[PDB]
């Protein structure tokens, strides 16, 4: 906690609630240059010694981070009651929220760019020894530049469409199991934030993967990122790509964006017949 800035309560002006709920609640407020807009987490009296840890920790562990793709702390009120946590505030809120309100609206360069973001950061994360366990568009933060930040940090936090095998199976959380999970991510990204496997119950999608099933390709997607996130849903961990190797490989696709344009074949649903 010594890495992170005290700041004072008369500082801090909380302006409309954005979210949460039972201990606390995220408000978008106005850090006191001027004033700069930033999110606040509260956390309410009554609260038990774990709670504090865990609320304490979260901010502990972002104050160790320092890069573009990862939301930034601004500091925390530990001092004074009720304590807070203050960060960056994102102007266009969790991905996934984002993509299905904005259906169709964003290039296919411009969705592929996102995912490199969030790469960026999950690579900054793997290498600094940190694995995420719930890395999701809904965990993933966009601001008013279409810049996705990973959030949502500690060990508060299992959300089996998202999740790797070897983690639902016998509890095994790595960097190679964000990597699948990253996977899952490129897919929400694609299809403008369709729900993965769409109406299988968690068992069934369980049962899917364990028998080789994979999630389809969304349409109008590029073959190249198909082909990566299929990589990312390897049965054997070893198998996966690291998020270095995920990295660099949609850095070459975006700078050279007509690698975008060849698409990979959709299997249409649905039939539609005329004469
Ligand atoms: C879709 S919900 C939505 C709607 C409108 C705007 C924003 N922008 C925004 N921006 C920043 C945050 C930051 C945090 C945060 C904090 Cl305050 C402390 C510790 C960890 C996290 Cl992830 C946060 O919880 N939320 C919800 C944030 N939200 C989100």
């Amino acid at each position: 906690l010594k890495f992170t800035t005290e700041i004072h309560p008369s500082c801090v002006t909380r302006q409309k609630v954005i979210g949460a709920g039972e201990f606390g609640e995220v408000y978008k407020g106005m850090l006191k240059k001027k004033e700069v807009p930033v999110a606040i987490k509260t956390l309410k009296a009554g609260y038990t010694e774990k709670q504090r840890v865990d609320f304490l920790g979260e901010a502990g562990i972002m104050g160790q981070f320092s890069h573009h793709n990862i939301i930034r702390l601004e500091g925390v009120i530990s001092k004074y009651k009720p304590m807070m946590i203050i960060t960056e505030y994102m102007e266009n809120g969790a991905l996934d929220k984002f993509l299905r309100e904005k259906d169709g609206e964003f290039s296919v360069l411009q969705l592929v760019g996102m995912l490199r973001g969030i790469a960026a950061g999950m690579k900054y994360l793997a290498n600094m020894n940190y694995v995420h366990r719930d890395l999701a568009a809904r965990n993933i933060l966009v601001n008013s530049n279409l810049v996705c930040k990973v959030s949502d940090f500690g060990l508060s936090r299992i959300p089996i469409r998202w999740t790797a095998p070897e983690a639902i199976s016998y509890r095994k959380f790595t960097s190679a199991s964000d990597v699948w999970s990253f996977g899952i991510v490129m897919w929400e990204v694609m299809t403008y934030g369709e729900r993965p496997y769409w109406e299988l119950s968690n068992h069934e999608v369980m049962k899917a993967i364990n028998d080789g099933f994979r999630l389809p390709t969304p349409m109008d997607c590029p073959s190249a990122i198909y082909q990566l996130m299929m990589q990312c849903w390897q049965q054997e961990r070893a198998r996966r790509p690291k998020f270095a190797d995920i990295v660099s490989i949609l850095d070459k696709l975006i700078r050279a964006p007509d690698s975008l344009k060849t698409l990979a074949d959709f299997d249409p649903r649905v039939s539609i017949r005329l004469p």
